[PDB]
């Protein structure tokens, strides 16, 4: 159909900033996950180098997106593919050609894919303070990071969901703690401390000549992993400005949501999730000022000057959220 | 019988304590009358407004989950674990130092710190790609699990001996025992002595001589160091009690490698019954582990635990003398 003949040149653009991700959401038929997912492991010849599948991958993106709550605004299905095609691109970036090992590549993926499912749409420290199960049950520490991991990786043993079956013994082990790595560092409470330690890396960088970056042991691989898949998933502020307002919308519809299930319990109100005092324009120029803007700055130093036109975009729309206050 | 128990329990407040003379003449109920016991002891039921009934139906839920077909870690270990940190809080460089609320959170912790022990390590439940470890992503499988157990029953019928409490006394009560549990990780032990030996060297006592501790960081890392010493406290009790948690932390290795066995996968240190030695085990486990440990410990305290630390090294020249 000129249906699908769409979707498919819409697709095109997986290697792009700015992929145009709500469309492709809307043309799959809300699956934005697994188109995605399924043409970045095509782009990257991902099925032929670890023997998996298609049929088993499609299942298991079809269960993962599954495991995405269609009824929340922003960590959805569509969250989650945007996140994997931004760490998608930002491993593309040349500062990083050769740089990554296939399974890492593959856990940088797989863990973007992973790091939001089953989001509730409300945060851990709501979870700690309306006493609920999932807090409970992981004692209050990355709540919500330690049980998108748990449903990733569960999800891998349904019927015909295995797709790292034919990975070895220990590439198995290492792509598993990789990817707890990468997602429990996106908890927002080690945002301070995994910045810290990227402008430590920064200024210690050493690259060779045409400016590919070199890092030697694990705990060096590992935190730019850790801070790229952070970086993707604060990737918004840095998307066309279109695209950064409709996350706006969403992330703003979801915290109002919270806000709402916050006052009918009689709870104190979350910073941002109270629509009757809420500041949309200046939350966003606060949030990237103090938060996005110091992170994807360090990200720019540490891969000069392949960041540049993504950190242009950033400076940009903050100006732009700026200029919308009176 | 009653008689017998009731006298027993007169030694709550000793370091060598019959636990497991207790265990019989309590039924099984080991951790249910000690708690309850060291609760009335320090007056704790009228301080936070626990009610008896309360306590009991609690204690007694809390101890059926503890296995009773684990060797080790049951709730034989949990009674003595509990008993031996109020023992440990009630050192004289210590008068005065926690308050009523970090006692009811070292006893609590100490009280759930194994229950629902399988009876096999982490590592075992990681290799095993166990439920346990997928829910909780390999790290500290087991001390998340017995946190999230412990506080789980509290919202069983009549279970919530935290009832009474205020909430923010509820919040700081939840986020210290979880701080202690964790902290009872072998794997966290080595960085849990070094922040003990760094305490030591750099030790601050009031005017009376009793530790100085300004801060959370402090005094949650001297209660973790606590539980943590309470927890590998076998070798330094009296030696019939050391032998018989010997006996049963063997048969339980020996179990955990038994079905290491059944799955061709290497078998752990100490867990193979036709390669152990047990005498050459307890060495290295004192001199690698539970000597730097309570060494440590008894500086901190400095002379409070002299006869814990005598009894220690007695029992480990026992074995040197005997290998
Ligand atoms: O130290 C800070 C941490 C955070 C922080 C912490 C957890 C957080 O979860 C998010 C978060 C996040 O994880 C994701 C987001 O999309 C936002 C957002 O859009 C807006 C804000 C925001 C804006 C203004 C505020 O006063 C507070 C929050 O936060 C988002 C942000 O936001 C700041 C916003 C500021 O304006 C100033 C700050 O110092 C901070
Ligand atoms: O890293 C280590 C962890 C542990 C460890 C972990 C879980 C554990 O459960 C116990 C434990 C425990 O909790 C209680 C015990 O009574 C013992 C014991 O008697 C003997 C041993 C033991 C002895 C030698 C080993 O090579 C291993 C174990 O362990 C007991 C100990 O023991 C060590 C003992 C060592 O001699 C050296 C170590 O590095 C370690
Ligand atoms: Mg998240
Ligand atoms: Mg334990
Ligand atoms: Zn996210
Ligand atoms: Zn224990």
């Amino acid at each position: 159909t000129e249906q699908e003949d769409v979707l498919a040149k819409e697709l095109e653009d997986v290697n792009k900033w700015g992929l145009h991700v709500f469309r492709i959401a809307e043309l799959s038929g809300n699956r934005p996950l697994t188109v995605i997912m399924h043409t970045i492991f095509q782009e990257r010849d991902l099925l032929k180098t670890f023997k998996i599948p298609v049929d088993t991958l499609i299942t298991y993106l079809m269960t993962l997106e599954d495991h995405y709550h269609a009824d929340v605004a922003y960590h959805n299905n569509i969250h989650a593919a945007d996140v994997v095609q931004s760490t998608h691109v930002l491993l593309s970036t040349p500062a990083l050609e050769a740089v990554f090992t296939d399974l890492e590549i593959l856990a940088a993926i797989f863990a973007s894919a992973i790091h939001d499912v089953d989001h509730p749409g409300v945060s851990n420290q709501f979870l700690i303070n309306t006493n609920s199960e999932l807090a409970l049950m992981y004692n209050d520490s990355s709540v919500l990071e330690n049980h998108h991991l748990a449903v990733g990786f569960k999800l891998l043993q349904e019927e015909n969901c295995d797709i790292f079956q034919n990975l070895t013994k220990k590439q198995r082990q290492s792509l598993r703690k990789m990817v707890i790595d990468i997602v429990l560092a996106t908890d927002m409470s080690k945002h301070m401390n995994l910045l810290a330690d990227l402008k430590t890396m920064v200024e210690t960088k050493k690259v060779t000549s045409s400016g590919v970056l070199l890092l030697d042991n694990y705990s060096d691989r590992i935190q730019v992993l850790q801070n790229m898949v952070h970086c993707a998933d604060l990737s918004n502020p840095t998307k066309p400005l279109q695209l950064y307002r409709q996350w706006t919308d969403r992330i703003m519809e979801e915290f109002f949501r919270q806000g709402d299930r916050e006052r009918e319990r009689g709870m104190e109100i979350s910073p941002m999730c109270d629509k009757h005092n809420a500041s949309v324009e200046k939350s966003q120029v606060g949030f990237i000022d103090y938060i996005v803007h110091p992170l994807w700055e360090t990200w720019a130093d540490l891969v000069h000057p392949d960041a540049q036109d993504i950190l242009d975009t950033l400076e940009d729309n903050r100006e732009w959220y700026q200029s919308t206050i009176p």
